[PDB]
């Protein structure tokens, strides 16, 4: 009625740099309330059973109510969190903050920062290999590192590491590699490296045994971090929610589950998935709020939207 809209949805393949396999799929969603055009961007999440193809699908199945109105609160409940809902959800919220010519940021009403430090991963290598890497990304600018991890040479690749970058701010991703055996004496052997933080070291659907040890650092949650419906379940297993917009479906829901998430005491991290600039505009909104930012998908893309968030080794300046 008193909002009538267009819809557009677009599936689009970016090219990465070096070998998703050679390709970071995205869906986007093209709103238009008269004039003013609203996008959000999407990247549906194989690990939760999505596909481009999936997420197009749930999408369409909503846009005949996206024209006489759908409001984000309506959305809410019409579809599940997800990639589908996240594209929508930032369509809206971008609508609504160009429909007022201000930033998503005024709009929300939050103050970014003039640059934000972001992780730069630090893949797998030799112990050798992976000191080197973290030592010339220190020097680039890097002062938080993302250490890569699997289930191999834990104590000296964390420790090459360590001392080539003594005043670096290191955290783990052992991206559920690891296992319940032994994994307290490997956290503890971070906690002596002074490892700010180890996330989802076991898989989500057998990480148990993280409540029978106290956490030597800060365990992080990410692949069993989707909404706040999850939330009861992790407390006991995690000191901080790893947040990404494809997980909760939207912002709408990341920000109710910031401040959801602090409210029992968790931390907070902000992450993302393979996308271009507009996933994480699209995000920064909860920069303020997270003591990690885990923002640079776009620079793993050979090319990136026009114009493009700038990144320069370990920042991201807006």
């Amino acid at each position: 009625g008193s909002h009538m809209r267009t819809v557009k949805v677009f599936e689009e393949a970016w090219p990465l740099h070096t070998p998703s396999r050679s390709e970071a799929r995205v869906v986007v969603v093209e709103l238009e309330e008269e004039g003013i055009k609203g996008t959000g961007e999407c990247t549906p999440y194989p690990r939760y059973g999505e596909s481009d193809a999936s997420v197009m699908a749930q999408i369409m199945s909503v846009v005949p109510q996206l024209e006489k109105g759908l409001t984000r609160e309506e959305l809410q409940k019409i579809l599940p969190a997800g990639a589908a809902r996240n594209a929508l959800d930032c369509a809206l919220w971008d609508l609504a903050a160009r429909r007022q010519q201000q930033s998503l940021a005024d709009l929300i009403g939050i103050t970014l920062p003039e640059t934000v430090i972001t992780a730069q991963t630090v893949v797998i290598g030799t112990p050798d290999q992976m000191a080197n890497s973290a030592s010339t990304l220190w020097q680039a600018g890097a002062k938080l590192l993302k250490v890569k991890l699997d289930n191999h040479l834990i104590s000296e690749r964390m420790v090459a590491i360590r001392t080539a970058v003594p005043d670096a701010t290191l955290i783990v991703d052992a991206n559920e590699s690891w296992r319940a055996e032994g994994l307290a004496a490997r956290c503890q052997l971070l906690a002596d490296l002074g490892v700010a933080m180890l996330e989802q070291p076991l898989p989500a659907q057998d990480d148990a045994a993280l409540e029978n040890f106290i956490h030597p650092l800060p365990i992080c949650a990410d692949e069993s971090c989707h909404t706040r419906s999850n939330l009861k379940a992790l407390k006991g297993r995690y000191e901080m929610v790893n947040i990404k917009l494809d997980k909760t479906g939207g912002l709408t829901e990341a920000l109710a589950l910031a401040t959801e998430a602090r409210a029992q005491g968790f931390s907070l991290m902000l992450g993302c998935m393979l996308c271009t600039s507009r996933a994480i505009s699209a995000a920064l909104p909860l920069v303020p709020q997270v003591s990690f930012a885990d923002l640079d998908g776009p620079t793993w893309l050979a090319v990136d939207v026009e114009p493009a968030l700038q990144f320069t080794t370990g920042e991201l300046h807006l």
